[PDB]
């Protein structure tokens, strides 16, 4: 087909496993850097698609719609660890032949499960394979290379985890490799279509593909520049640069789209914005109705939202900054809308248009339709290829392949890990229903309104990640039945709302505890630190940003009750026992001549205090719990009513309340900058436009309009001075 089979003993990068429902296997796409070509194996071993049931071999052979099911293929028996108890039982594995029957034959049994893992996940979990990483072919199967390490480098890992128990110190030596192995540089072609539109503003159906492609952009990672032009209202095909643009010229869409195909085909992973939905499924039924069979053209677009390049992986970007965990934690929430311009703008700072496109001369529109994949590709590129690099991290992390990971949600990420070990391990992964009945059996403080000065704060450096490690909080831990070493979590009343196991390692807990201690004592250090090459201060780099997307969507994730090992005692576990900690700290900050103004979930505002009291109730939160509490910021001035910071260098915090509004922004801001220790005088300097703005505008909207402008300015004032009247 469009991928060659991989070679005996030779090396590639493994980027995701996929079904081929035709061969009845799982295929690994294996990426080669010498050719730059994405290879398939497919599995050699004997594995199907199975499910468990724990009814008997016997019993299953009497209900004969599965027995007779023409996919039926045999029945085994397996055995799994309980986690709960970690006592080894026996399941029975109802194999077929192919994933489909999974899903129809799971609910002729009362209780399926691992029932809902995708068959090219479920060959994952059970070869033991990680996206993302090296793997020699040997006997037609994968084994992993030989990495090349310092022995300081490793004695660094093993002294770090030294004192952890026996789960998370060969964990971490297990996990290693995957921060420590390069991320191959993958040549890679951005795409951007335009199509014809009689009317303006009418996205056109991409499967009905009713108008002609206009022009195809190419911006590729090797340096090409192309856009393939249809010509419209003339005829010859010239080629010419526009500003180091490649411009092809075509009198047919035929050919155009022929070209495009040959283009595509030189790379291994083409990146979209929208792909998925617009341009591959456009250029595919396009094609179809110009003359070109299904089997020459290298997408296929039957998954239900998704568009798949069958040479290689098919990127759409779209896709990737639009998940929660990467726009929040990756990106520091830098943009707020999804669209390119939006997020180009907020990552590459990277800025219209006139008429719409199918006006547009041929000029006008190979600029713009080439600056959307150029940007498109940017978004791969920027600080040394940045995204490539956390989305091969995501997957080593997660287990999950590119192409999957690329288009799903952190919290199926986190499913999968959470899934792969499980399994690595031989325990049977829980059903929600199980995990609800196996489990049967008031705010943040305040800050007075006003104007306080030289400010510190306090910040847990991961609170909610760092309490499920240290009260070994998972779904097999809490409110269990048989337990020898019981722990008590109160709140408030010590009124003892769950009980939490410390027989043994809950997997929540060793997971969370060893992602987040790979960050803070080894990966946030030797990334920002002198003695290392350039090349691996970058690695490094990136594998502490990819760990912090995981540590901080960690409890957001357990929280949601959609998520598969969601356990309601675990997530209320976790903000009682928050609750109890920042209280706690509070108390102290009271009894040590500290004064606290504001406190939210993990965070102190604390009055100008003296160096000494800082230091006791940090290294006393040391001592009290295992927590590290540390100074965050140091505001030369701060403002409540929700709050308004100020540093002496500048720039604002300003928390909410910030929805006439352009040049009155700008003097607000000048003149809050200007604050020193004074007060009545710098508040008549701003309240030249309270009275001047509400009641001077004489010269849908009528006279309601003067609270829209009262709004970027109304808990403000409340800090200096009091509510007043014009009526
Ligand atoms: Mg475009």
């Amino acid at each position: 087909e469009w991928l060659e089979e991989a070679q005996e003993n030779k090396i590639y990068f493994l980027l995701q496993v996929d079904y081929d429902g035709k061969k009845g296997k799982a295929v690994c796409k294996l990426f080669d850097k010498e050719t730059q070509k994405i290879y398939a194996l497919y599995d050699n071993t004997g594995h199907k698609p199975y499910f468990l049931v724990d009814l008997e071999p016997d019993k299953v052979g009497k209900i004969p719609k599965i027995v007779r099911d023409p996919s039926f293929d045999h029945i085994e028996t397996v055995s799994k660890i309980d986690p709960y108890t970690w006592n080894k039982f026996k399941l029975t594995k109802i194999v077929v032949r192919d994933p489909l029957a999974v899903r129809r034959l799971r609910n002729d049994v009362p209780k399926a499960y691992e029932a809902h893992i995708k068959y090219f996940n479920n060959y994952m979990y059970d070869i033991g394979l990680i996206p993302g990483m090296p793997y020699v072919v040997k006997n037609g199967k994968l084994e992993s290379v030989y990495l090349s390490l310092d022995e300081k480098d490793v004695e660094e890992i093993k002294k770090a985890f030294a004192d952890s128990d026996e789960m998370t110190r060969q964990m971490a030596v297990d996990w290693l490799p995957i921060f420590e192995t390069e991320i191959p540089k993958i040549k890679r072609v951005a795409i951007d279509i335009e199509v014809y539109t009689p009317v303006k503003g009418r996205i056109p159906d991409s499967q009905k593909a009713e108008f002609p492609i206009i022009s195809i952009a190419l911006a590729g990672s090797d340096g090409l520049k192309k856009v393939l032009v249809l010509n419209r209202n003339d005829v010859n095909e010239g080629s010419v640069k526009l500003d180091g643009i490649s411009v092809e010229r075509f009198n047919t869409e035929y050919e155009l789209l022929g070209r495009f195909f040959d283009i595509l085909l030189e790379y291994p992973i083409v990146l979209t914005f929208n792909g998925d939905d617009f341009d591959l499924p456009y250029i595919y039924f396009r094609a179809l109705k110009l003359g070109y069979f299904p089997e020459e053209i290298p997408i296929d677009v039957a998954g239900k939202d998704e568009a798949k390049y069958l040479a290689g992986l098919h990127i759409d970007l779209y896709k990737f900054f639009f998940n929660k965990a990467v726009r929040n934690y990756a990106f520091e929430g830098k943009y707020n809308e999804y669209n390119l311009d939006a997020v180009a703008k907020a990552l590459l700072g990277t800025s219209k248009v006139d008429t719409l496109i199918s006006f547009l001369d041929v000029e006008k529109l190979i600029e713009y339709n080439f600056r959307d994949a150029e940007i498109t590709l940017q978004l791969t590129t920027f600080n040394n290829d940045l995204t490539m690099k956390l989305i091969v991290l995501f997957s080593r992390i997660s287990r999950l392949g590119i192409e999957e990971l690329t288009r799903t949600e952190i919290s199926t990420w986190v499913k999968n890990l959470y899934y792969w070990e499980h399994r690595k391990r031989n325990w049977l992964i829980p059903l929600k229903e199980e995990i609800l009945a196996k489990s049967s059996n008031a705010v943040v403080i305040d800050p007075p309104a006003g104007i306080f000065f030289n400010i510190t704060v306090l910040d847990f450096a991961s609170l909610y990640p760092s309490i499920i490690r240290t009260w070994n909080l998972s779904y097999e831990t809490v409110d269990i039945q048989q337990c020898k070493k019981p722990y008590e979590v109160k709140d408030e009343t010590g009124e003892v709302l769950h009980i939490v196991c410390m027989d043994r390692p809950g997997i929540t807990a060793v997971i969370t505890g060893l992602l987040r201690d790979f960050r803070v004592k080894i990966y946030k250090k030797k990334a920002k630190n002198p003695n290392n090459s350039e090349e691996q201060k970058l690695l490094y780099d990136v594998v502490q940003r990819a760990m912090k997307v995981f540590i901080n969507a960690t409890y957001g994730v357990f929280g949601a009750e959609t998520f598969p090992l969601y356990a309601p005692r675990v997530a209320e576990s976790v903000t009682a026992l928050g609750r109890y900690v920042i209280t706690s700290t509070v108390k102290k900050a009271r009894e040590e001549g500290l004064t606290v103004l504001y406190g939210d979930t993990d965070s102190l505002f604390l009055l100008n205090p003296p160096k000494n009291s800082l230091e006791n109730i940090i290294k006393w939160v040391k001592t009290t719990f295992n927590l590290d509490l540390e100074v965050d910021k140091t505001y030369k001035f701060v403002a409540f009513s929700n709050y308004f910071g100020v540093y002496q260098d500048g720039k604002v915090d300003i928390k909410g309340m910030l929805v006439v509004k352009k040049v009155f922004n700008e003097v607000k801001e000048l003149m809050i900058s200007i604050n020193s220790p004074n007060d009545v005088k710098e508040i008549k300097r701003k309240i030249v436009d309270v009275v001047k703005g509400s009641y001077e505008k004489l010269k849908i909207d009528a006279e309601k309009y003067l609270e829209a402008l009262r709004s970027t300015f109304e808990q403000i004032l409340r800090a200096f001075g009091v509510s007043w009247d014009e009526i």
